[PDB]
């Protein structure tokens, strides 16, 4: 897409202007479709105090395409998995041009608050979570203090 870059240009300066609140995001290096984020953990979860890391990848056709969002700091949730994949509806099947990485930083950050444990890409973590909730939440805990 002959024109992401002006796209990307454009978030970048309003991700700046006015950031997403316990966010941050922006380029790494030359390549201006590379990004990387920081979440802090919600305090409203057991995620909190934790300080998680994020590789974001702008397609060739953004923002007709989502951008690719992967975790790099491990993390215990139902729905991210191992190679830090996040299962998130506005990345997938939800995503509109008219949305921005802004946007799509806060519903991570509201996934962490609020997982969903029956569209799971953990399917253990996500019965854990219906079942044992506690079990679960510790663990989360553990999971921060330790990666995060």
């Amino acid at each position: 897409f002959q024109g992401a870059l002006k796209r990307i240009n454009k978030e970048l300066n309003d991700l700046s202007k006015d950031p997403p609140t316990n966010c941050s995001a922006g380029p790494v290096g030359d390549d201006m479709f590379h990004w990387q984020a920081t979440i802090m953990g919600p305090e409203d979860s057991p995620y909190s105090g934790g300080v998680f890391f994020l590789n974001i990848h702008f397609p060739s056709d953004y923002p007709f395409k989502p951008p690719k969002v992967n975790f790099t700091t491990k993390i215990y949730h139902p729905n991210i998995n191992s190679q830090g994949a996040i299962c998130l509806d506005i990345l997938k099947d939800q995503w509109s041009p008219a949305l921005t990485i802004s946007k799509v930083l806060l519903s991570i950050s509201s996934l962490l608050t609020d997982p969903n444990p029956d569209d799971p890409l953990v399917p253990e973590i996500a019965h854990l979570y219906k079942s044992d909730r506690m079990r679960y939440d510790q663990t989360a805990r553990e999971w921060s203090q330790k990666y995060a």
